[PDB]
């Protein structure tokens, strides 16, 4: 059926210009591949606070991915992941913002560091949540587990750990192998 | 998993140059949208006889549909669909020709007239068969009914009827709404 997918990307102080660009490229690639499908998209940059770069209505109005993200500016601040996730659940997934009523909700969280805040993401528990942890900040198994709480279960399918930002290209390659025209 | 898909397109005399071109356009549109996925394609033109325009190996070596179908010459003869389907079953789905051993076999038959031969297609029965009947030769319930025996069950899912070749543009729009990234 319909799929309303939200990209919640890390814009923290740790990211180098090229790394931030690779995150933007990844989001665009998936969007272009899935253009003219039953998917609709929204994008929110998060660091210390949260900013919807374009919401569902924006995408519907102008499907152009490159145009939708042409305005993004790297925040360069903290990594308040609990707040960011709750922000999507209540401020982005809204009918008035273009979200479709009984559409399946999906969240693709991309981050390069552990969350600097805490609390709960209970309000977002019914959204299908994928998280992509990139870079040396996720070298240890300990740091990787910290991401499970944000993603759906099992972690084996929903939590993806990438050692480099270059690997985002590999991940896109792999996701395309999972694309099918369903009966 | 892996999907080996063969397009079997009508090259009969009834087809005008632009109608035959729209059939090719449909095939290429499909292939382009499904590029870099688990799908691999082969195309066979049929009329009085049959011709593999490119096989699975060719597709793999040069994944460019436009380049893959540039030499196609409209046969302009009859409509031997029974023989054609049997040819795909035994002369196209072959590992030496690029077909993957246990990939799901799918056959997309595109035609604008009733078969001019008879027999059976028992040998192609394990292949998921879709048939697209286009035009004036299918304006009666009887003519449309004859297409059923070539496709998988139920006909309501595997038989597609288009009043015009223009409609192949519509059909492609429709099928894309069924494109999803599987878990
Ligand atoms: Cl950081
Ligand atoms: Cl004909
Ligand atoms: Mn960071
Ligand atoms: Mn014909």
């Amino acid at each position: 059926g319909n799929v309303d997918l939200v990209f919640l990307f890390d814009g923290s102080m740790s990211l180098q210009p090229d790394e931030f660009q690779k995150i933007l490229d990844f989001m665009k690639d998936v969007m272009k591949k899935l253009s003219n499908t039953s998917y609709q998209f929204a994008a929110v940059q998060f660091s210390t606070s949260y900013k919807t770069e374009f919401d569902f209505s924006d995408y519907v109005k102008r499907k152009d991915p490159d145009a939708l993200l042409k305005h993004v500016k790297h925040m360069l601040l903290l990594t308040n992941t609990f707040g960011a996730i709750n922000y999507v659940a209540t401020e982005v997934f809204r009918e008035e913002l273009g979200a479709r009523p009984d559409a399946t909700k999906v969240l693709i969280i991309i981050t390069d560091g552990e969350a600097t805040d805490s609390g709960n993401i209970d309000a977002a528990k019914d959204i299908i949540r994928y998280i992509i942890g990139i870079g040396k900040h996720f070298q240890t198994k300990e740091s990787q587990e910290t991401l499970h709480k944000f993603a759906s279960k099992p972690a084996s399918e929903f939590v993806k750990i990438l050692d480099t930002f270059e690997k985002l290209k590999d991940l896109f390659t792999e996701l395309q192998k999972k694309i099918y025209v369903i009966e």
